[PDB]
């Protein structure tokens, strides 16, 4: 009769200012623990050096030996919520008297009941010890049907919080306002509804589906329908399901049992069901209970595949049988959360058991702004300077940043602020620094969204100023990318979506890929680059999985740009010479682009050297609408490229006007000018080892050495294709 | 801790009064008896099942001297969630006889002999104790087909002994056993071979009729008061969401009750819910928010579309409506008159002709249910996984009236290119041919397929049972293009701009709907960019967007389609 | 046995003498604790890792006041042999906190529940003592991607239990987890999350100055009298080593030591090996003898042909030399001028003239890793 873990339950009697700070313990446990009824006994939630220094003796056998009754007021300091495990430690140290203490009202009102005619008899006349901080309900103390709460914050003169012995004549009470308890010592705090933002439409449904089956089961069942028993939460990882479960566990007055971990299964054959039976029996026996099962996919794998052979299959069968066994008499709610909605066994997902399924999607601009504002409000006001406009601008910048990425961004911004203060103020105190917008931007640059972690793309940073080519292509790309995202209200009013289709066809090496690099560098949006034949795989159907995963990642990573470099590699399958893999890949690409499900926000950009080889299926409107000739650069573009390349060189010292040379290179291309500049620089390097300028002889030698690759036949074919397109 | 608190009753020391109705107080949490009236709609299947079960269960002396195989089963099966368990409970309760049976989660024993001795003892008791109905649920789970290697383990001897033992106590003697399973084709063919399962009564999901009747019956069962009782509202909610099974209807009722509770709490600050009443708004909200299991396992839904949103050649729409509505509405006319509908249409034409959009509109209008399947998607790395996946998506997810399967690109499956033998494409093509040549009418599957290159379709797939109906699906005419322009220009201010929307359509003679939509979108984008928001489109925007369109439908593919149609005949 | 023998102290018999030596005598071959000065060329990454481990571990009041949760796990990825394991060892030695050597797949056992019980025990032990560090090596194998068809069931279960332990109902308390692997892609995407693995450091291949710093640190770790060298000589050696990493540099130094020992043995018979010294030509011989790690997978050899072996036009030789050697021999001029190498040549002409012989001569006297690939191969 020596259980290892002790559970907790609230006192059956309502709070009345007496019998507080008392935890009834079974006499058998006290005898085994050689602890007398009157002493200081500490309980902790499996470690964390939890302290409660409260000891009391239970009455007869009505109080179960395994459970220990904890008062609501004393349970607030330990953050235990109706069932947290408790460990007994016989060692204790007598604390000294306290010469200073303060009281802080939880509500925004200050200076209430200054006379304390009856308040003193509550927290000062009690013989039991009082922690430096808890939450007091206080019942009713102010006229006007309103209840106030007092939370003592500061108290002075191994354990998590040193308990202080108080007395009426020991010292004076300095009543003030300090919101919750001070943070000079770590203390767990509850998570309220305001912590979660952007999920109001789902949080109200969760609140209803938690309160009704628990608080009023028979009142709801009076109509003639069984109350809902199972709630399923599914969505992208790091969206806020765990926080929602923690909040609904903390704010509810029902028992909670944590069985999320795979610890429920054991090496013994019978234990993996005996533990579940015992847990469900304990949940039903006490009556008001809530069950949380995270990662239900691992606990309950699908039976369709061969992975769920015997043991997990029998676990699912036992879970289903025990779920169907309970009736509508009790008040129990089962909560299941998983990253993969489709990995749950279809037997569990039934209207009779798991009808209430709530889907949590990627937060939009409004939800991101709400989350950022709530996080900043939770953060100390004096530690931040950003206003509402800056928060809104940052939220608008964040496209695929889910709440996890937002928290990481805030942490990185704090770290950047600390580093900047250390570097600039010569080792000043870190607490004095405050986060600014520059630190936020630096943290945004440093941190990549979690959806792009699986994609590794180390690319040089190139800006639109580097590309001195035609401005029409840049203008079209900007109007297609930034305009729909910047002002979507006008698009909604006009009822037109984004074309999201780019077909870059022209001479090789002129500007198609550079626009992809330039867009990736100076777009501020997630960029995905997919090569032509890089998706093909030896196995049959693996290319299908790869392209499906790529499209799913693009969809889940907010509106983005997909660059299909050399799309003509897998396009032409006019006959049986090409393998079926290419045709299947093309069909999958068409289905993912248009298919049956519409694509919103994502932009498809394709660059090709042989537009004719592309099948007419991809050439139809809705896939690659816009077509850009992107031919050889003009005289102004070539002059700009020459100026950009020669800017490092000393133009005035050499005397070149950068105009005769630009006129000479009329028939060249964008890359040929860069090659000529590189050759001239190399010749200048060889002529005198170290040099800071390039003369005309090196340019002439480079021009002689350059071989033209833009044959007139290719340009004629391209212009013929352009006139055919019209 | 009792089902009902006991008491003490006497004759003269207590008063006895009679009032109220048949139903007892719900505070006792006692269950209620289930009768045949408690179930509506399926009743047509029930009439056949009650007659077939009953002749054996009542006087079976007619086949005594015949000596033929005795009928001891019905073999009930159907789509999941169809409500077979409530029918089994009803037939057990109304029989007022022994219902000795056990289902179990494929119950077995570690001992080699006990796993069979348990069943032998159960059957011996059934022979001695003569239960009227014996229930065997989930036959596929406990006795699947022997074709699969892992499926024949353990259950082979069990099913063999069951088959060789159920052939006893002929002529006189009821010993009727009921076999209910979810998968019809997963049952062992040797088990279906004997004649006691010749009927093979299958119950379909409720549809069209009797849905309002069962909704009213369940509403009356749950509560005769504090609820709305309007025939028109019930008929409308039955017509809406044609794919909802009875279980989905019960889930809808529960969610409507939940919505009523939430609205009442939010309106009256946690008032007693006895006086609250159900309205149509909460029913509509529940219908929107339930997301039942009928559309589950897919996680994707087709976008909303209506007939007004699409304007095209009336002939194609009329032909499609004739193809879909005529067999879907009823089947007794087809069965009695012997009309054999093709149950398959091939949509071939130039790209961007809105054959996929036409299929989406067809699914939205009549089917009220879409099951999107992709050709290359069913392909799998494993050799045997592709066939299993295609068989599953063809059989398990298929619903009789609701579900229709649409192929985005059927031309990517039949051609194997340079494939000699032992190829995944060849295997899936053979499986599809085997699973498509054994169906003539079945349940009105009326499959629909779309393609862009018909020349690869004719590879061991084109058969006379599937080429009966051919749709040319031509480019839109001037009237259709004008309708598309008017629909896309509705958001614009035609009166303020003064454009007649006629010369633009006349100029775009070789264009289609996709090109018209693209040029309108380009004009709108240019108008937004040039002067922010203006809420109008000018002639210069259309002229600027005209050059954006890349030619159009070139005559070579049109001639190829025409000659292919002529060859097909 | 007993590692180093102990001794008994007396008041007047010790006769304490003071000596100028930081480290103990080497005759006991006792292990030497690692210091942050051992790792060179990674100053930014070392500083970032040190901050991201120390701040969550010590004085968490800064994060508690700001209301932001401290980072939980740090993932280190890069090519093998870069020095991630040595970084973990040195950060374990320097930090005075509890550690848990979860080396690899030793957690999983034949028992169904042991693979999770071991992880639960490890996490409970880490949570019991507030200052605790977890060092995970080869996390890809123990926790692979669940989406893969080869993931299985026990791997999915261990991934789920690791996710639950890292984040869930029971929040971790001032504990940092360090994970090192050579394939970050094989890591499950759920693990690579801002709530669990926000801090990711890509430890890339060291460049020229990092290699020079590593070589200088190694030579400083070595005794001054053992080898004689100059700073310019070390810089030249580092410049010669192109594809070398810290492991390659250590192997080069060890091979140089062995070559010095064998040269001393050859020159003088029965001579003391500890009296030898390492010279520049010995290091060059060791460098040309050993092979880079990246070139181990390449198996192709040809007879050595020199630049003087090619008989032909000198224009091609000059142009290819200015293309190849100039960017590496003198990169400051290219950086100042902002011009890169053309990076491309095509040799078209009558067969058998100079192409393959030029390729062989480059592979011999280029001083750079050479890769040969055929057309239909
Ligand atoms: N709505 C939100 N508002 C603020 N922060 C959020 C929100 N959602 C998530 N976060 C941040 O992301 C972290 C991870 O979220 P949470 O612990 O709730 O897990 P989860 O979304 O259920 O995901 P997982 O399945 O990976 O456990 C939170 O600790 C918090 O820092
Ligand atoms: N207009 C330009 N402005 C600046 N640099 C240019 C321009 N055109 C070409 N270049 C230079 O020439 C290089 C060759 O161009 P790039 O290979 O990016 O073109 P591409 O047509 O997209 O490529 P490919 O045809 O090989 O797929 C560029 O990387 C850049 O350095
Ligand atoms: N005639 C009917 N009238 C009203 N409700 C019905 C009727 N037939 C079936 N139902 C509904 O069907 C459900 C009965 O579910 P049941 O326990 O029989 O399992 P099931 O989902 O049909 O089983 P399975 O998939 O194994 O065939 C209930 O929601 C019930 O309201
Ligand atoms: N009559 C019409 N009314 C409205 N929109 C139309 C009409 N005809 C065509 N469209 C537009 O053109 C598109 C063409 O259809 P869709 O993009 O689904 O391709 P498809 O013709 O089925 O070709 P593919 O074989 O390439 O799939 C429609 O989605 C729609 O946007
Ligand atoms: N920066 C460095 N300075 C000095 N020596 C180094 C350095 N980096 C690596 N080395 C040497 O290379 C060896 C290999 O490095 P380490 O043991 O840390 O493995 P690792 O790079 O993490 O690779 P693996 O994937 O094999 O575990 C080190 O033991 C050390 O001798
Ligand atoms: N200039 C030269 N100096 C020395 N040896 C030469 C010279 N030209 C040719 N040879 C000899 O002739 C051989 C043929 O030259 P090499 O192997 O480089 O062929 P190649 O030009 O690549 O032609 P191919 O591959 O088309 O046969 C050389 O390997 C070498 O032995």
């Amino acid at each position: 009769k020596l259980p290892a873990e002790f559970i907790t339950r609230p006192h059956p009697s309502k709070d009345h200012g007496k019998e507080t700070c008392t935890a009834y313990i079974h006499p058998n446990v006290l005898s085994s623990l050689e602890i007398n009824p009157g002493s200081f006994c500490t309980v902790g939630k499996i470690g964390e050096n939890g302290i409660l220094v409260i000891a009391r003796a239970g009455d007869e056998e009505v109080h179960p030996v395994n459970v220990i009754t904890l008062s609501t007021t004393i349970r607030s300091v330990g953050n235990l919520i109706l069932g947290d495990r408790l460990e007994l430690k016989k060692a204790q140290v007598q604390p000294p008297y306290a010469t200073k203490v303060t009281v802080g009202s939880l509500q925004g009102y200050n200076i209430l009941e200054c006379m304390e005619e009856k308040v003193i008899q509550k927290l000062l006349d009690d013989s039991g010890v009082i922690m430096p901080g808890m939450i007091f309900q206080n019942l009713k103390t102010k006229a006007g049907d309103e209840s106030i709460d007092v939370v003592i914050t500061d108290a002075s003169d191994f354990y998590l919080s040193p308990p202080f012995i108080f007395r009426k004549g020991s010292t004076h009470i300095t009543f003030s306002k300090e919101t919750q308890a001070n943070r000079k010592y770590n203390l767990p705090e509850p998570l309220s509804y305001a912590a979660v933002g952007g999920l109001d439409k789902e949080i109200e449904s969760l609140k209803s589906a938690i309160e009704i089956p628990l608080h009023q089961p028979t009142l709801f069942s009076s109509f003639g329908v069984s109350p809902p028993r199972g709630i399923l939460l599914h969505g992208p990882p790091g969206t806020g399901k765990t926080m929602l479960l923690r909040v609904v566990a903390n704010t509810s007055n029902a028992h909670v049992l944590t069985i999320n971990g795979p610890s429920i299964v054991s090496k013994y054959l019978g234990e993996t069901e005996a533990a579940l039976r015992d847990i469900f029996n304990e949940a039903r026996k006490y009556q008001p209970s809530i069950i949380f099962i995270d990662q239900i996919d691992s606990i309950a794998p699908n039976r369709a595949n061969d992975d769920s052979g015997e043991v997990e299959s029998r676990v699912v069968a036992t879970l289903l049988t025990l779920m169907d066994g309970m009736g509508a008499a009790g008040k129990v709610v089962v909560i299941a959360a998983t990253n993969r909605p489709n990995s749950v066994d279809p037997a569990l997902r039934r209207p009779g058991r798991f009808d209430q399924e709530v889907e949590i999607g990627i937060p939009d601009v409004d939800a991101r702004f709400d989350i950022l504002t709530k996080q900043f409000s939770r953060m100390s006001s004096d530690r931040h300077v950003l206003d509402s406009e800056a928060i809104k601008y940052i939220a608008s910048k964040t496209h695929g940043y889910v709440g996890a990425d937002l928290t990481a961004l805030c942490r990185e911004s704090v770290m950047k602020t600390i580093q900047r203060g250390l570097g600039t103020d010569a080792n000043i105190d870190k607490f004095s620094l405050k986060v600014t917008l520059k630190d936020v931007e630096s943290a945004m640059v440093d941190i990549r969204p979690s959806a792009m972690r699986e994609i590794f793309l180390e690319m040089p940073k190139v800006y639109w100023s580097d590309i001195g080519g035609q401005e029409e292509l840049k203008t079209k790309m900007k109007e297609m990318i930034q305009l729909p995202l910047e002002a979507s209200e006008t698009f909604a009013r006009l009822g037109i979506s984004a074309p999201k289709g780019v077909l870059l066809y022209g001479p090789p090496g002129c500007s198609k890929t550079l626009t992809a690099k330039a867009l990736a560098t100076e777009s501020g949006i997630n960029f995905l680059a997919v090569k032509g034949p890089e998706i093909f795989n030896k196995y049959v159907g693996e290319s299908e999985r790869a392209i499906r995963e790529i499209f799913r990642k693009a969809r889940s990573a907010a509106p983005s740009i997909i660059f299909f470099d050399q799309i003509d590699a897998l396009s032409p399958d006019r006959d049986g010479s090409s393998t079926s893999a290419a045709n299947h890949v093309l069909t999958s690409l068409l289905n993912e682009i248009d298919g049956v499900e519409e694509l919103k926000g994502v932009v498809i950009v394709a660059a090709t050297n042989r537009p004719d080889e592309i099948d007419a299926a991809l050439l139809r409107p809705g896939r690659l609408d816009r077509h850009i000739y992107v031919g050889p650069p003009d005289v102004n573009a070539r002059l700009e490229i020459l100026k950009k390349c020669t800017k490092k060189f000393n133009t005035e010292e050499s005397g070149v006007d950068l105009h005769e040379l630009a006129d000479r290179t009329e028939g060249y291309s964008g890359a040929e000018v860069v090659l000529l500049c590189q050759e001239a620089g190399l010749a200048a390097i060889m002529e005198d080892l170290d040099v800071a300028k390039v003369e005309l002889r090196h340019f002439e030698k480079a021009f002689k050495g350059i071989a033209r690759g833009i044959t007139p036949e290719m340009l004629s074919y391209y212009e013929e294709f352009a006139l055919r397109s019209g």
